[PDB]
């Protein structure tokens, strides 16, 4: 069982990384680093970076994350940001705690990838 799999494969992905931009834009800590995004381009690339890290299918061909977050000097204050915008997704969308807390973890080892950048 992938953890991808654990949150509901494609469909459920699909509803979650909108869902996350949803909350990640309403954000004071994280929402205006996203002003110049394009948001469609960006959605697809973390739906294929979340896929992949999470044990789906593997077709993420974007940026490493040192080089995603290159220049912007990010803080730790933005990563659990995000992390808490990931968590309060999967649980709107009815994710058990155990699950989240597993995915969590797989994605918190980007941390020192990112921050300082
Ligand atoms: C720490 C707080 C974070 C902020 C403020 C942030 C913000 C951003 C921004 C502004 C860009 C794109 C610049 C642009 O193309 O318009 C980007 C690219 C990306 N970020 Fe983040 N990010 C953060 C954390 C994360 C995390 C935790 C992940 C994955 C778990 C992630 C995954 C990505 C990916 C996949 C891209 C796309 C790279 C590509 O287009 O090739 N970010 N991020």
């Amino acid at each position: 069982q992938t953890i991808y799999e654990k949150l509901g494969g494609e469909n459920a992905m699909k509803a979650a990384v909108p869902l996350f931009f949803k909350k990640v834009l309403a954000d004071e800590r994280v929402k205006h680093f996203f002003k110049n995004t394009d948001m469609d381009h960006q959605t697809k690339q973390q739906t294929d970076f979340l896929t992949m890290l999470l044990g789906g299918p593997n077709h993420y061909k974007g940026k490493n994350m040192t080089e995603a977050h290159k220049g912007m000097n990010l803080q730790n204050l933005h990563f659990d940001a995000i992390i808490e915008n990931l968590a309060a997704t999967l649980k709107e969308l009815g994710v058990t705690d155990a699950v989240i807390n597993e995915a969590a973890k797989v994605i918190e080892h980007t941390r020192k990838d990112m921050l300082g950048k």
